[PDB]
RNA sequence: AAAAGACUUCA
RNA sequence: UCCGUGAUAGUUUAAUGGUCAGAAUGGGCGCUUGUCGCGUGCCAGAUCGGGGUUCAAUUCCCCGUCGCGGAGCCA
RNA sequence: UUCAUAGUCAGAGGUGAAAUUCUUGGAUUUAUGAAAGACGAACAACUGCGAAAGCAUUUGCCAAGGAUGUUUUCAUUAAUCAA
RNA sequence: AGGAGUCUGACAUGCGUGCGAGUCGACGGGUUCUGAAACCUGGGAUGCGCAAGGAAGCUGACGAGCGGGAGGCCCUCACGGGCCGCACCGCUGGCCGACCCUGAUCUUCUGUGAAGGGUUCGAGUUGGAGCACGCCUGUCGGGACCCGAAAGAUGGUGAACUAUGCCUGAGCGGGGCGAAGCCAGAGGAAACUCUGGUGGAGGCUCGAAGCGAUACUGACGUGCAAAUCGUUCGUCUGACUUGGGUAUAGGGGCGAAAGACUAAUCGAACCAUCUAGUAGCUGGUUCCCUCCGAAGUUUCCCUCAGGAUAGCUGGAGCCCCGA
RNA sequence: GGCGCGGCUGCUUCGGUGAGCCGUGCCAUCGGGUGCUCCAAGUGGGCCAUUUUUGGUAAGCAGAACUGGCGAUGCG
RNA sequence: GCCGAAGAGGAGAAAGGUUCCAUGUGAACGGCACUUGCACAUGGGUAAGCCGAUCCUAAGGGAAGGGGUAACCCCGGCGCGAUCACGCGCAUCCCCGAAAGGGAAUCGGGUUAAGAUUCCCGAGCCGGGUGUGGCGGUUGACGGCGACGUGAAGUCCGGAGACGCCGGCGGGGGCCUCGGGAAGAGUUAUCUUUUCUGCUUAACGGCCUGCCAACCCUGGAAACGGUUCAGCCGGAGGUAGGUCCAGUGGCCGGAAGAGCACACGUCGCGCGGUGUCCGGUGCGCCCCCGGCGGCCCAUGAAAAUCCGGAGGACCGAGUACCGUCACGCCCGGUCGUACUCAUAACCGCAUCAGGUCUCCAAGGUGAACAGCCUCUGGCCAAUGGAACAAUGUAGGCAA
RNA sequence: AACAAAGCAUUGCGAUGGUCCUCGCGGAUGCUGACGCAAUGUGAUUUCUGCCCAGUGCUCUGAAUGUCAAAGUGAAGAAAUUCAACCAAGCGCGGGUAAACGGCGGGAGUAACUAUGACUCUCUUAAGGUAGCCAAAUGCCUCGUCAUCUAAUUAGUGACGCGCAUGAAUGAAUUAACGAGAUUCCCACUGUCCCUGUCUACUAUCCAGCGAAACCACAGCCAAGGGAACGGGCUUGGCGGAAUCAGCGGGGAAAGAAGACCCUGUUGAGCUUGACUCUAGUCCGACUUUGUGAAAUGACUUGAGAGGUGUAGGAUAAGUGGGAGCC
RNA sequence: CCGGUCUUACCGGGCCGAUCCGCGGAAGACAUUGUCAGGUGGGGAGUUUGGCUGGGGCGGCCAAUCUGUUAAAAGAUAACGCAGGUGUCCUAAGAUGAGCUCAACGAGAACAGAAAUCUCGUGUGGAACAAAAGGGUAAAAGCUCGUUUGAUUCUGAUUUCCAGUACGAAUACGAACCGUGAAAGCGUGGCCUAUCGAUCCUUUAGACUUCGGAGUUUGAAGCUAGAGGUGUCAGAAAAGUUACCACAGGGAUUACUGGCUUGUGGCAGCCAAGCGUUCAUAGCGACGUUGCUUUUUGAUCCUUCGAUGUCGGCUCUUCCUAUCAUUGCGAAGCAGAAUUCACCAAGUGUUGGAUUGUUCACCCACCAAUAGGGAACGUGAGCUGGGUUUAGACCGUCGUGAGACAGGUUAGUUUUACCCUACUGAUGACAGUGUCGCGAUAGUAAUUCAACCUAGUACGAGAGGAACCGUUGAUUCACACAAUUGGU
């Protein structure tokens, strides 16, 4: 049989983890007391600070409104075009301006949003990463459902009460340009949850992977491996729909 | 609104 | 050199239950067409070499020539 | 087109002819409703405008340019031009 | 000097001794010496026997010689035969259950049971037995004559070595080359261009501290050293080097993945235990003498480096033909 | 071993025969090289020579047969 | 003669664990001698308010439900006022975790065989904790256009500490250096003299000509002007100029006719001299420090502590209220400190050519490497003797 | 030359993510969000990346038909035991899918000089090797053949060439820079060489002192022969004055290691897989947790009705007691 | 609004002052656990993975069974010994009885050749009997015809199995029961010589037995007998790799050195077809045949697996002769003359380079010629370390894969202080002394070339082109010295 394949090493352990202490703080969207046509939540962006845990920026927002419990703060997710000294509005009668957060119901159809909730008050799930955005296609006055298209193209049915932020996430185009030092890849790995560099399965000797062994390097068996297959076996193309470059489309996806 | 291709050189 | 794996018409290549052998292409003959070709009807194998068993062997054994794959450590 | 809902049967799609495709797990075709994306039919004409490329939903905003008419200014100031 | 047939059980025996169709004694009490033990005794325990068969019902006799050949007698005695007579072996056949067949008398619910035969198996006579301990010898066993491997398993102890991570510090002489783009000078309508020039980017170059470890296939090779020395060679602002504090622990970890690395131990760490593993394999197994004196063949066998069963041997008893 | 007497029996005609059995009498060049029982051993891998072989060019080959020796046998 | 970033200088971390100092020995050690020693024996030495521990918090060791797991084992009111005694307010807890992250305060001279920034002598300061008076002030401060300089419960907001890499200007430091040239030392087969040491003093109470950066100060009013090493800056008002703030291990000057030797000259004391010398060069951008530009698919710790903004209920009469000066005092209650730190004190079985961390990158010529040096300083490794063949190992040169 | 790498592709993932550790809590995912995370293939640039879905892998839809477990459910039935009906995922039935595993052959005849073959055939098993490269770090034959270079070159380089057995992300070709990587040539130079010398140093040697191990059944001459066929010693021959110093290591099958090779042993161990058997994990159906009801559509009591398909018989003799009369 | 107070006042307490009333979301009889069922399931774990055998593989059956030969044996008898069969096929391809007798050849029949068919004559085992071999048999055991069912049940003495060991098989009976047949008899499977499967379980057969108060149904348990898998045939449920390896052993067994052999290899003799114009023997020489060597290859398995260090090379000593050169020779198809073949002969020589790890061999210029063969393929307590031959890696080929190849490639370690012995070299007693000597005996030193004299002679048509001494010098080796030249 074998010594454990790296995929089990994910598992638990100090080596597989991110530097979670290092991450900058929780960036959850403030669950509104109530009302909010301008300023029972008014923010000023004061600063824009990088998030190591995702590599795109946050905007530092204060947020100052009262009560007790009152709760306010802090570093909310940046959208494109957010600047120091711009106003942020968070809630139901917030102005429809980029950087403001409000429930989907309040948003006009055809407006790009980010930090969209799965479930109301979870504060925001979908459209997060750099330069991505969901697109709110349908509402109507929809008591029942607000239809949003996520960046993959899947059309998601969400409760109209789910809040989102208008605009697309900052940092777009990050993906376009090539890393162009091994060392650039290296530090970028250090920050995230990953064991790098990666040795190819074929490169190893048999004990380390299903791919390993053989004088010349090659996968002894067919690469694409079972949904049924157990952990340790399941490597390569897991249960692949198709392979090789030709004749597909993006995901389509029914409701 | 057309199934269907060729066809040696110099005179 | 050892263990595995085949061969059937000019060529590529199906097939059986022991009594029965095919296809496609290529080719041989007509018709298309002014003439070739595209197309259209017609035709034609000692099942590798070899011996044995049987009522009857293309089919069941054994050998061999060739073409294949796969092994051949610790020097 | 997709989604949902209504109803419903043996086709549909497509062409030269067909097949691929789609198809009983109820399609397509049919009605209404939603969201998204694209484009502006009808209008659009031997037609108008920008220096040219080009530019066509109506509608609102900033701001340009060519007509004219004035006889105001420079009173012939100007023209074309490789780089 | 130490260093190998031990220990006792079972099952089978040899040799011996007491009673002998039963024998056989714990445990208690009774009692001395002695922690002992002994003796009397109830007599546990109910073996092996005393007769057997078989799934189970349930059933269940002991008479005979024949031959060889022990020995007595009769005789008659130089010889000698006749008879019985039993050892013991060979040979014969009936019986008692089981199987199968015929079954009387008859009982008359029901079936028992004379006579007789076949058949194999076991049993019974002239082939009548044991028990008990001791002392032997074997077999199997328990570590099983003794030593001798790699192992597998459980639970602990290791990241002071080393791998990777994290935290937080520290280190990199000096020199070379010259990316951003802007000045002047100069051109063009613009676009932007030429030449001088500045500034300095870099898993950049030559190289110090520091890291690494290519070559002599040198020196050493019971060393300075359980991987060292000299000289050579590579890197040296980076995916770099490194101090400390520190994660991740055994088919698990860690690996830029070599089966590399986890305290001199890694294709599965170390410790202790299971454990006196287990070895058809190698080695060894310690006093004298006597009588006789090998096999290296045959069938079976996951069988051919062994078992098994005869074959080859030898002892111990019993008896009196054979080329 | 052979004979006679007497009983019983068999297989194969209500048919012919011996054989078997029992009972009873009669008459007849070697020389212990040897039987039976219990329990135990190494084995349960050989060799060679001679003779006869079969394979193999052969072989200090391989593999049998028949025997004597070595193994386990001194001494000359 | 050798050692030179330490093939052998100084200070230390870990680790050792008394190895240190002294005296006395010499059986064993030291791979040999030994009078010696890091061997043996006996005595002796380490002294902290101001060094460090200590307090904080960082990967994480986690204490704290519930629950798997028998189980081992593993994941995830308190506080404060308040004096008369009593009531009021809130959100994520609490310890360990760096003797090299962060941090309240000390130097100079002297002295011991052995300690020493540790005791002393002089001087200073801190922290923590009760009294005192000078007065600076009083319906909670004047001055300076301004900037800015010279009370107090309930209650919110917060810096410093506190932070990456590259390049790299500026201040100035101790250096290196030169000369005027003291004071005093070398030395001349044969001189000019030069050459050499040497001229040195705190921490810090007080003064500063106080750089850069910010001055959206004021004031001025540039459409081309100012200005850098470079980028730049400006009419959301440039350059002048009237102002500010504002560093330092940094100028001054005091601490300080406090101070031990440096050297010579002296029995001892003393006395003189040096310590109250002058001036400057060399991007040595070195270490400390303040700025700038550039850079990252990569963004560079936290808390303790120090410390103030507010925004204020209450309280301000010959009564009564605060806060730097000064000052007076007490406390200062814990542990550690020796020595080695390595070709002999660590790890490696050894007095092992191995391995093992920080600072001293400013010692002189030459910065191409390497060498040589010197007032630091340190050393001649536990074997010698006499020849010198071949063999061998290091190694030069060969027509 | 291995690994990494930046760059290039497939695939899984809609969040309580899929995936890893874990009985579990929970954690790691991720205090992230498809421009993200995992799982894998290949490996800068540049030009490119052909054909095959038959087998294997995997995936898709399956409201319909042959196979497809258990339970509940029906039949015989005292049980139970035998049988049925229902049927998931899974075989079947069908498709997609090679930058998935991988594959890319076979033999023929033929031109108006011969030569050669543009031209006509199919089969295994899906296809039948395109661009390139090619005497290859892949070529057996083999030092292939030609050329360069050298005197002379199994080397090296260039060209050819049915390639024993090249070839496209099992990546093909190509290629600047880089390199303690592999091979070759030239100049410079030289003691590597002709061919050895002298010289230094420390050893050596000798002296004083200190003072070891390995190893040791064995006395220890040569040439022959013999012998278990590789004798220091038997046998015959031949030689030898001992002892001691220094050396060259010929021999003692010299010491040093119970051969790593190889064979066996009903030995071990790591690894593999479509041997065997199992065990986690995943998918899927059922049972508890568990409470409701629309009806559509299955079923049971009573009660009141339409009627009851064996030969002949108008039609109603399905089959039982009753049975001479009920209004 | 109330209370307290000093009611031109001050304090406390309650209510109202943007509200009455009555944790959030999602989702819900699912899901998630708990449990069970089917499917996938080297992710993990435990395991196995057939012998023989001229080494194990790899091919093969010679792990069961028959035979002619082997086989010397009455019986028993080996080899991967020769030769070849059986693992089926048969209710007629059995049984019996009556009745017939061949295969085949000649002769005869228009057509028919394959021509049967039909006839006659001769016809002894040559035919016929399913099937190997072999042996057997002529009113049959073979043929023909009818009938029949005994290929029935149960039992077995005994032989084979095997000298005593099982299943199997045979060779007979008896008991029961039939047939045919005239019957006597024959008939206990196949002409004969004999043609296969335990053990649990299951299956059924027949009858009977049995399962713990009585009583009654259901099944179970069982005796005796037959059929269902074991061809690894006297009976396992069952694949590989390891070059990462490990262990116990074996020279019981390989590679490998040695030894035996000597087919192979090398060399020779004999004979002499034949060719060389003619001429066997100047030369060349087949077929055939006998040998010698031990230095290639093969064979064997004696020696070592508690260890024999590998190839190639280098250097260093020694040898053989089957002689390449040199000396002396003989013949010639030897006019000179280059030569060609061969005799005696081992003294001395036998080289330097290019490719390749190479040995070998190819090539180049040399040379007088650049011989071959042994000494453990002489030579690792000398060296070297390129190949071979570990662990890393690539390519090609094969394999599902681990991984493999007498397929290629890059990288990849060389321990020891000499006790004995051997020799080189130095010491060194006894004896009446030192020195000078003798010389038994022991080691070997000179080899070869070029050129000149002879001679442009001999010999020769010519072309070309010799000898002996006499002279000079140099290659190679040895000893030695150092004036010179050269090094230091």
């Amino acid at each position: 049989m074998g010594r454990v394949i790296r995929a089990q090493r994910k598992g638990a352990g100090s080596v597989f983890k991110s530097h979670t202490h290092h991450r900058k703080g929780p960036a959850r969207f403030r669950s509104l007391d109530f009302g909010e046509r301008n300023g029972y939540l008014k923010g000023v962006v004061t600063d824009i600070i990088h998030d190591p845990g995702r590599g795109a920026p946050l905007a530092k927002v204060t947020f100052r409104h009262p009560f007790r419990y009152k709760h306010q703060k802090e570093l909310f997710v940046a959208a494109e075009g957010m600047y120091t000294g711009q106003f942020v509005y968070c809630g139901r009668r917030a102005t429809l301006s980029i950087g403001n957060v409000l429930p989907i119901r309040s948003v006009p159809e055809g407006a790009v949003v980010c930090n969209v909730e799965h479930h109301v008050g979870d504060r925001g799930v979908f459209a997060r990463a750099s330069g991505d955005y969901a697109i709110v296609i349908s509402h109507n006055p929809d008591n029942g459902t607000s239809r949003i298209k996520l960046p993959s193209g899947a059309k998601k049915i969400v409760p109209s009460s789910c809040r989102a932020m208008i605009g697309q996430v900052a940092g777009g185009g990050r993906t376009e340009k090539p890393m162009l030092k091994a060392g650039n890849a290296y530090h970028k790995y250090r920050v995230k949850r990953n064991c790098w560099p990666k040795v190819r399965g074929v490169a190893m000797n048999p004990v380390e992977h299903p791919h390993g062994g053989g004088n010349h390097q090659h996968i002894g068996h067919a690469s694409t491996v079972r949904r049924d297959a157990p952990p340790g076996q399941k490597v390569g193309l897991i249960a692949a729909r198709r392979t090789g470059r030709l004749r597909g489309q993006a995901a389509a996806t029914a409701a």
